[PDB]
């Protein structure tokens, strides 16, 4: 859940992001809370080396998302630090900009 985890590293200012994250609206952060827990519980199937097809299709048995949905998502959180998930989960759908 989140939290208030202490502040290291910075090449970019990380509270600027946060700053959007304490303007967004109650629903929003209802919708970053649901998938954070889909994430990180795909990454341990991953790592356990079970099939990806087993492994997808396992957390779309017990959580009722789409399967490629979660895989999209969880290759685009892979570029942003892994505690800023939760704040990244703010932004609506994936970015059509790659840049």
């Amino acid at each position: 859940m989140i939290a208030r985890p202490t502040l290291e590293a910075h090449d970019y200012d990380r509270e600027a992001l946060w700053s959007k994250w304490d303007n967004a609206s109650d629903s929003q952060r209802r919708l970053a809370e649901k998938w954070l827990p889909a994430v990180q519980a795909a990454d341990e199937m991953l790592n356990q080396g079970i099939s990806t097809k087993t492994a997808f299709a396992t957390v779309a048995g017990h959580y009722q998302v789409s399967a490629s949905t979660l895989r999209d998502k969880y290759y685009q959180v892979q570029k942003f630090a892994k505690p800023d998930w939760a704040a990244a989960l703010v932004d609506g759908r994936g970015a059509s900009r790659r840049n």
